[PDB]
């Protein structure tokens, strides 16, 4: 799977299930990580564009209370690259997950209406 970076305007972020639907419109889904080639991938993409010091929207999303967090495209939740106190469900509104995209890609649990850039797969 190719995946593509989504930092555009300032006025142009999206909701999670708003990344979600574009991805999906293009024929892909949000993007999974599932090992560290696949992190390295997007994090060079990061440097290629340089889109720096951005958030992005990754395919995680909470399933039930017993699985927690799943990705979008039925992968396997394998690999795991939480940042240091995640995913800490803050105020208890947090289902959705995202990337902050530095050289640590580590991931955050977020409110899903909250404005993002995004990474498809496709
Ligand atoms: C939502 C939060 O995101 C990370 O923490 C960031 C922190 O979130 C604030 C948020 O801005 C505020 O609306 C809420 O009421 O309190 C949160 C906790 O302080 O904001 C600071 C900037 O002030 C940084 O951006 C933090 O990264 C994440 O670490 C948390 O787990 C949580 O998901
Ligand atoms: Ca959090």
């Amino acid at each position: 799977l190719c995946f593509k970076l989504y930092a555009k305007g300032k006025h142009e972020k999206k909701t999670w299930f708003e990344s979600r639907d574009f991805c999906r419109a293009l024929g892909g889904d949000l993007a999974s990580i599932n090992n560290k080639e696949e992190q390295q991938t997007i994090w060079r993409l990061i440097t290629a564009s340089g889109s720096y010091h951005k958030l992005f929207w990754l395919g995680l999303t909470y399933g039930s209370p017993s699985e927690g967090f799943t990705w979008s495209d039925g992968s396997p939740v394998s690999y795991e690259n939480w940042a240091y106190g995640e995913p800490n469900n803050y105020q208890n509104v947090e289902y959705c997950g995202e990337l902050k995209g530095d050289p640590t890609m580590s991931w955050n649990d977020i409110n899903c209406e909250h404005l993002n850039n995004w990474i498809c797969q496709i």
